[PDB]
This record gives C-alpha cells, sequence and structure tokens, in this order.
C-alpha cells in the first residue's frame, strides 16, 4: 500500500478533508491514510506546530494530504504549520492550477516554494527593520526545471514574472530560467509583476505556465483565484526531491468552521494531483468533478445552497459510476 | 508665479504632457512652465538620465510634472528615470486615485516611496543573489502620518497590507502605522496582501485609504487600475518635504508612440493634483473631466474611438465654461 500521512490541521480544515479522504477512499482502497494533529494546540503543548516524532512518520510517508492551518498574527514564537512542513520536508515547488469549471480552461502557477522573501533571513536593529530576498542558483534552477517539465507536458510556454529592473535577485533570477528553458527549447514570456496583475485579471488563460519568486506567487495565486469564482476550488501541490504535500489552496476560513457550508472542491482536487503524484489516476477525480458542476448545486461561496455533505455525496456518485470503463 | 519643472519623457510622454499643459494653461496663468529632457538620450550622452545642472533647477522649482519614460531592460548601468528622481527629491510618499469615472467613486492607495524592495541593497555573490527589503522608523512614521491626514481629510479609515506573518519589517510597519493612527484616532484595518488583491478586485470600494510598502503598492495601485477601465486614466502625486512631482500612473506605451491615441486623462488629472499642491484649485480639471466624459467620445484604451486631441480639447472646453463660478 502507499502511505498517506493526513493533517486535517484546523477550522474548515477537517471538513474539507473528510471529504477529500472519502473521494480518494471511493476510487482506490491502495492507500493507507494516518492522522497527525498540528497547529497551535500541538504549539500550545509541544513548542512546535508539529511535534518531532510525527514530522519522523510523515517526513517518511509517501505522500501528504493537508487541510488548513490557522496562524493567528498575535501569537509570540508561532509559526505557520504549512510553512514549517514546506521547509522541514523540502518541498521547493508550489503548483496551483486555477480552473474555469465549466469550460476546463486552466491557469497554471508554478511558485518557487523555499527561498525568496520565505528564506527567513529577517532582523529588526536601531530602528531598522529588514528581511532578506534570497536567490540561489540551485534554487533558480531546480524551480526552472519544474516550470519547463509543466511547459513540455503541455505543449507550451513559461510567462516569468519579476521585478528585475529594481530586484537584483530577479536579473540573477532570470537569467536562469532562460538558460535552462533554452537547453530545453522552451520558450520564455517576460512579464513584470504589476503590469501582470492587469493581464491576469483582464487575460486569464493566455500565459502557459507562470513561473515567479515565492512572495510573487503566493500573491498571484490568490488573484488567479477570482477566475474560479471562489478561492475554496483550486487544488495545490508542494513538490520536493523524496516526497510531495497537498493542500487546498484556500484557508482555515474560522468564521465558518463546523457550519457544513465549506466548499470540498478545493482538498477534493488536491486529493487527484496527489493520486496523479503516486501514479494512481486523479483523472476520475477531476472528471468526476467536472461531471458532478454540470448540474450540481454548489456551495455558497459559490453563490449555491448546497451543504458540504451534498457536494461530497454528489462527486462520490459520479466517481461509482466512472469506475466501469477502464477499457 | 508658480515655478513647475516639467520633464515629457519619451514614448507617449510628450503627447499626454502636452494635454496636460495645454489643459493647466486654461485654469491658470499663474504657472511658469520649464522643459528638461530626461531618459536614454540623456544617460547615453551624460552618463545620468537626469543631468546634474538640470537636476539643481528641478530641486529648487516648485513642483514637477512628468510624462513617462521608457527603462529598456537590457541597458547596463541604466537607472529608471522616475526611480532617480524620487530618490534625488527626497518624495518618499506617492498617492494614487483611481477613479469609476461615472460613480465618482476612488480607490485611494499611499504606497511608500522611498523604501522597501526600493532601497536598493542588492548584491549577487557565489551563486547567492540578494535583495534587503528595508523598513526604517522615520520611513514607517512619516509615511503613516501622510496616511492619516488623507483618512482625516476623507473622514475615513486606514487599510494597511501586508505580509507581517512571513516578513519581520511588515510586523515592524505595521507596528509604527498602529501607533500614529492611534496618536490621531483613526481606524487601521489589516488586510493580507495575497488575500487583499481577491477583495480589491471584488469589493474595490470599500477600504478607505489603502498604505502599504514600496513594491506591494507598486502591485497593489496597477491592479486596482482595473476598476477604471484603463490605467491610463489613473493619477498620481510624488511628495517630500519641500516638493512634489506629479506623473500618470502610466508608461512610455512606445509601441502607440506618436499615433495620435493615447489617453491624456492620466496626466491631466495629475496636473489636477498639481495645482492641488501648489494651492491653486484642481477641482476645475476634475469638474471638466468628469464633465466631458457624461458624453465624450474617449480613447480606444477605454474602447472609444476618440483621438487624444479631441479629448483634450473636450475638457478644456468644459474648463473654459467652468471658469465663470468662482461665485
Ligand atoms: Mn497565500
Ligand atoms: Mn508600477
Amino acid at each position: 500500500m502507499y502511505r498517506v500521512a493526513v493533517i486535517p490541521g484546523d477550522g474548515i480544515g477537517p471538513e474539507v478533508i473528510d471529504g477529500a479522504v472519502r473521494v480518494l477512499k471511493a476510487v482506490t482502497g491502495r492507500v493507507r491514510f494516518e492522522y497527525y494533529e498540528g497547529g497551535v494546540d500541538v504549539f500550545q503543548e509541544c513548542g512546535s506546530p508539529i511535534r518531532e516524532e510525527d514530522l519522523e512518520e510523515i517526513r517518511r510517508s509517501d505522500a501528504v494530504l493537508f487541510g488548513a492551518t490557522t496562524t493567528p498574527f498575535d501569537l509570540p514564537g508561532y509559526r505557520s504549520l504549512i510553512l514549517t512542513l514546506r521547509k522541514e520536508l523540502g518541498l521547493y515547488a508550489n503548483l496551483r492550477i486555477i480552473p474555469d469549471l465549466r469550460t476546463g480552461r486552466e491557469i497554471v502557477i508554478v511558485r518557487e516554494n523555499s527561498e525568496g522573501l520565505y528564506f527567513g533571513i529577517g532582523a529588526v536593529v536601531n530602528g531598522r527593520a529588514v528581511d532578506v530576498r534570497l536567490i540561489t542558483r540551485e534554487g533558480a534552477e531546480r524551480i526552472a526545471r519544474f516550470a519547463v517539465e509543466q511547459a513540455k507536458a503541455r505543449g507550451s510556454f513559461i510567462t516569468f514574472v519579476h521585478k528585475a529592473n529594481v530586484l537584483t535577485g530577479d536579473k540573477f533570477f532570470r537569467r536562469i530560467v532562460r538558460e535552462v528553458a533554452g537547453e530545453e527549447g522552451v520558450e520564455v514570456r517576460d512579464a513584470i509583476i504589476d503590469s501582470f496583475t492587469i493581464k491576469l485579471v483582464r487575460n486569464p488563460w493566455e500565459h502557459g505556465v507562470i513561473l515567479s519568486e515565492n512572495l510573487f506567487g503566493d500573491i498571484l495565486s490568490d488573484l488567479a483565484t477570482v477566475h474560479a469564482g471562489s478561492i475554496g476550488i483550486v487544488p495545490s501541490g508542494n513538490y520536493g526531491d523524496g516526497i510531495a504535500l497537498f493542500e487546498p489552496v484556500h484557508g482555515s476560513a474560522p468564521d465558518i468552521a463546523g457550519k457544513g457550508i465549506a466548499n470540498p472542491i478545493g482538498a477534493i482536487l488536491s486529493g487527484a494531483m496527489l493520486l496523479d503524484y503516486l501514479g494512481l489516476d486523479g483523472s476520475l477525480i477531476r472528471a468526476a468533478v467536472r461531471g458532478y458542476v454540470v448540474n450540481g448545486e454548489l456551495t455558497p461561496d459559490m453563490g449555491g445552497r448546497a451543504r458540504t455533505e451534498d457536494v461530497v455525496r454528489g462527486i462520490i456518485g459520479e466517481i461509482e459510476d466512472l469506475l466501469s470503463m477502464d477499457e
């Protein structure tokens, strides 16, 4: 069996993960699920958002499925669970796919996930606060390679988004992205981070594989979300050399926690990207979701009246029906 | 007389500045205009995008009116004219006002303009590229004060946009913004840079005085632009303690240069913000623009068939008619 660590988190985390696990169970019986706590509770109790011993099982698992975690601003010494797991497990590539769920058109974003303004060199001293945006040859290269494989796989091009005009690290990063895309015969279109925000809302579907630095990607990927109607249908993968973690792009949504209305599609489609990572199909889940939305009542964030459970059952329904054409 | 340095720049720069100067001349005869070259030509010839001796007249003028400048990516040692003038003239506050020109609703952005990722400490060394995001007590304070005056003046609040969760400099900056807004009894709403991109496209009009770091503001202010239909209607002021510079938010647009179709409204309304800065009215220009757009054919970037000249004349028309109610 494939062993998959599951980390529901908190807020709506549990609800949408329950959704995504049940859908996985409905397409494959080849995966064992092991549940771990994580978040402020774990921190309050142990000093870390994840326990050391759990982190050691987690890192030896085949893949991780992650819900969402509340990172409270006013809790000293506390670091985000997802940011922590990203660095601990070596997850340098973040891939976010925003779908127009009717047409099947996609915005594809590759966010560098290990460095940039997330590298973590910051300090205050004598009324001077500083954060170091670090781009590194190995970091630029590996994420460039990752982005070219996504380009190749789609017969498409790379839109590298930057502020190389102002940021010496983006000048460096651009160079490297262009070399590897050269080595591999992939086209690289320039885009500048400020004007690209306009192109992204007005002409979403024409940019191929978007690649950018960590924080830039964080920003762009939330913006791209407007073209899917809700952030809560968007999935992601966080990939490293020996493992990967899958989570919906959305967050804790603590205000609607436990009310039965959260959108599970983000988690579910993240479950799909997980099956792909293991070499199971995922296509079935994607087809099932697409199949369901043609006439299914959706969640309130999408404008519908449906409960979380109606969507979950609805999609499982499509999956059971889909099973019988391995053919 | 008021002495105003005018820097047309290049690309569509000249065209829209010609527009904005003529409109100014039509509302006040109390301003002398002095023209200076700037951009790559000046660089190629002298090593600097602005000549030292001109920069010395410019800095002793009462205000600056600036068109737009082409900053070519592949020109070694060349720094942006506008970025250069921002630092040389001490222009730490950038104010961008995006208008819905029918309703009169506004998005108000205060971008810190002297530091952050624009401070200019960057380096590469042994495959390691770095840029230092610097926030400084004096920089945080002065821009916070500037933002509270814009809040007070509007009987409104401040939306401080950040990534304090990840960026130690934004934690520092937040603190300072909250203290001064406290001293002054102004409300400060938190917003996070990634999710705020969603709020900004979906609920543009409800955020009061948006304040952020330099690069964040650069990014947000281009995005806000989608709610005005074209970037080319949006004006800005760059303010420092002894002087200010006014420029449309848009850029060179070299591809449509010299074709007669550029939108001058951005420059014109920037001319308005200039009159306000001198203590002339500006209201007249704003009223004239609003007056003109109710039935005037607009430029191609707004979907119309009008030439640059039709809009310029049209607005002057409204101004001449407006003059006779000092009353
Ligand atoms: Mn984010
Ligand atoms: Mn910009």
